[PDB]
């Protein structure tokens, strides 16, 4: 496929309905070569059950709170790739208290810390860490949400993290290109995703969505999955320091009611 | 390829240095079954022989500037693509006078009107001439320029045909995503084109950007061919009203000086 | 006031609801010395009313779609303004079957020539023929509508035209800042003016927009007014090519339900 | 003046370069009642200085970093005033090694940390504060740079703390905007203050803008002290969640050499 000869890191993989689970399916299906990456014990067998699936044995631990955490996967994964073509980052985090309610009153000085520090640092870090190992047509991936850009009642604090995290595709994308390096990132509509819990009125959210988005219908990991692939493969050499907007047109039009 | 078994209809060949040649090839790499058009005569053979080169052989002329030639031009498609999945729209035009120094002292009332007609008008006169031959799944893409979103010296009253192209994009993708369709648009980087004499500057211009770009060098029309390709398949199904910068990062960077 | 000293030209007062009205009752309090304009006949004698108030006796006419109207009214305006510090473009247009329903199929190409002829060039024209009858300091100023950004239902082509419009701005802006003018817009948010009557369900619209705004309530033309007297004056120097948002926070937030 | 009955509370005056000071001589001008915070003794005397100068002796420290500062300095400004109508803003910081050379090799977790907790999170932090003492119809400004929206050599990190903090801006306004609080932020152009040393290259940065910004001349603290003055009162009703760029237009164009 055209992604035959790449070498991905994929994470962010906690169950089928995780947006890193489509994004790899689809880079598996296009050729791609994938490691995978897992938080805790609690995750481990999951995604090396999945990886095994892909064809992958390259199943790591990688807490990216740690900056140890992240070296020592580094450590491992060169081991076996000393040289890779990328890797999609599909992590975000942001203590329960932060998403509920008046974001004035729910923001605290630690949770803001915690939501940036997960979900838009952790990004560079990782980019950081494998520099060196990284091949000139490299891609690196993130995903984002239209939070960062507007004020999504209930997003709180992420919006900030988000806005955060798409500005470091920016300043790593004009870091890194001189090299080979291309970063982007995907802002995708929302999903019933493992991530639904935690936010307050989803399900009505995905159905005002629907109604609303110009392809009436809300995107799907597998409509995700293939933007990415797209993104991290040389089909798409010319894009660096993009926030592509994978949903459904949600973004573009106002007043659909 | 990832565009088999869709039928696209290539609008803008001039030659080999064209966008819509880039994008032909490209899609025609993917397995698309292509169809050309021709602004008149002094093309026609040129388009007839890239097409063949294509395995096309549905040459038909149109000129955007006559809602009678656009009306035909899909009348004698049909004859043959009753239905389609498509088209790329890489057309452009305003008076030579027009690009040519001071925008105040440049524009004239008559030259606003034809770059308008043609730049961005002609993209929704040609959706609303076959919308009805649309295949659901159906995607429309066409091509603007930084200049729609910032002033460039010379681009003058393009930047504001581009604006309102680009305008065009979201309100067709809005009014046409509930039936299947998607529109969307590239925003290319400079290419060394024929549009390349008309305006001022240009060589210079391809140097400093390659040196301020993200990835350092100006994109191909390889580059966004391929964007294009992906953009008219189902792989980009959860984009749409978008207007995806294919510039090598230009764009999001600042005094790269 | 903070304009006094300047004497504005401004253009589009129709009745007392006008966005036109609102903003020189504003500039006229700030201290300006004001000049008024109006399109027709069937206006000549109310315009004359309200700039009377205005303490202004100086009410020329001009139709935007006559480059000899504008020519001959900066003739007249001149014999008692040789100089003067610039002009607000409330002015806008496109004819009534352009704006009901799918955009795709209500969109013509006169009706799409037309409404960016009145609503996006007259603004350059006018700048054109008075370039150099213009103070160092000056400051144009034109009233543009979140529908150049996003896609309304039934703004239609009234969308693109903005969008040019908008993008005016950044060109006027450009050209023109090197000779002490500065040129930019306001992105007001609905209000009840003679533009109410014409655009499909308004009076629903009205009480959408207000439920969701972060401030409560829809815009004034006072609010307007009073931004507009700031964007033309000295106390906005440092702003140009600019589009102020003057919507109560309408388009920041996102699902506010 | 515009602001005559409003209580405003001015963060960050350090010298008489201080973008603080312009907006504080601004809003004096304009006859609003001032009170003035300090970060620590070092500039304890001299705030209290410019304070004395500006009529003003309601002069209490505050260290961002700590919400404990944060809390004591707001219940010594309630002795004095019970209720107040809005406050700026201008703090910002990172570590020295954060903003010199690739980002990418220079970022480093504690730097982001800090860079957004005190350039990002603080102005919240305040909002928290004090959110029971602000009066219905005040104000919160902040100030960003273009660094938010483009990737700009050696601003590294700061770009991401400054993009956290406009999404900031959106979050905060569209909570507290319902009970009458409007929440603005300015993205100023480059100005010659205490910032000034610590970044690479701001001598050339500074010429180069000049001859590239459309009014031909940076910005000054005065133009932005008079942007700040309307910002925070009540002239600019209409206009919340917004990033008003006071930069002369120089984001607005793009090559224009
Ligand atoms: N699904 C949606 O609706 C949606 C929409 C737009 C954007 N997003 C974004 O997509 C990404 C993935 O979310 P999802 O819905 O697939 O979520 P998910 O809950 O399935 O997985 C989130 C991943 O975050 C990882 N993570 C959290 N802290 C980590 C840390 N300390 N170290 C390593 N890994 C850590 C978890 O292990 C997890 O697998 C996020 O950046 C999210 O903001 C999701
Ligand atoms: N090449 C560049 O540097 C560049 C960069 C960004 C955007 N663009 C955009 O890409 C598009 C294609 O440009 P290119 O560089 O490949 O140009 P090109 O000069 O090779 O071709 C332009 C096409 O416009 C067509 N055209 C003009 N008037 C027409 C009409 N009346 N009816 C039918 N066809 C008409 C011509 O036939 C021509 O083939 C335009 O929209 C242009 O603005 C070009
Ligand atoms: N009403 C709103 O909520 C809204 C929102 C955002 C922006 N605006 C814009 O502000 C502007 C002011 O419109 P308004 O709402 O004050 O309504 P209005 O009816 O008072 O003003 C529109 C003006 O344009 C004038 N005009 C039209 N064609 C003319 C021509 N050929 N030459 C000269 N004058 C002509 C009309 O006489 C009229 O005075 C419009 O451009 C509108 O798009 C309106
Ligand atoms: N100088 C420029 O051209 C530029 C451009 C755009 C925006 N801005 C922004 O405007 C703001 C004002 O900066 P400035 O240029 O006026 O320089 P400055 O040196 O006068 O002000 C920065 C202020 O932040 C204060 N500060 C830092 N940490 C503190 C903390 N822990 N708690 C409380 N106070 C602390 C500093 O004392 C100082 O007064 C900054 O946020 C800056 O990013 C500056
Ligand atoms: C607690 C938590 C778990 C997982 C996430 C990931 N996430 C980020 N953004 C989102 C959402 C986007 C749309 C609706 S929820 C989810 C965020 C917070
Ligand atoms: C005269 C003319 C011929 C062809 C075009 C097409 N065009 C549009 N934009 C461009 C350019 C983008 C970058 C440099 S020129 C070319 C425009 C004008
Ligand atoms: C048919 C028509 C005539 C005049 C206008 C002027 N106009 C521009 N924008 C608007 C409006 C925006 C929001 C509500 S009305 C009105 C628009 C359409
Ligand atoms: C190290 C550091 C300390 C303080 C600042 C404050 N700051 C923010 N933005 C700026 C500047 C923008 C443009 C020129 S200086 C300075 C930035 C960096």
């Amino acid at each position: 496929g055209f992604l035959s000869g790449k070498r991905i890191l994929v994470t962010g993989v906690a169950s089928k309905l995780s947006i890193a689970y489509g994004i790899a399916q689809a880079m598996h299906r296009e050729g791609a070569e994938l490691a995978f990456t897992y938080q805790n014990d609690k995750l481990k067998g999951r995604v090396e059950e999945f990886a095994a699936q892909l064809g992958s044995d390259i199943v790591l631990q990688c807490d990216v709170a740690e900056d140890a955490s992240i070296d020592t996967m580094f450590a491992e994964l060169g081991k076996v790739w000393p040289k890779f073509d990328g890797f999609v980052h599909s992590i975000g985090f942001a203590p329960g208290d932060q998403l509920d309610g008046d974001y004035v009153n729910a923001v605290t000085r630690e949770g803001f810390k915690i939501a940036h520090d997960i979900s838009s640092y952790s990004f560079v870090a990782m980019a950081k860490a494998c520099r060196s190992m990284l091949n000139p047509g490299s891609a690196l991936l993130t995903l984002s949400y239209l939070g960062a850009e507007r004020a999504i009642p209930n997003y709180n604090v992420m919006g900030l993290a988000k806005a955060s995290l798409e500005a470091n595709v920016r300043y790593m994308a004009n870091a890194m290109g001189p090299e080979g390096v291309r970063v982007n990132a995907i802002s995708a509509g929302p999903i019933r995703t493992l991530a639904a819990s935690g936010i307050k009125d989803f399900r009505k959210m995905l159905a005002h969505c629907e109604a609303v988005t110009p392809i009436r219908r809300t995107v799907t990991i597998e409509d995700v999955g293939n933007s990415a692939a797209f993104l991290c493969s040389d089909l798409s050499a010319g894009i660096s320091g993009e926030v592509v907007h994978v949903d459904g047109g949600f973004s573009i039009a106002a007043m659909n009611e």
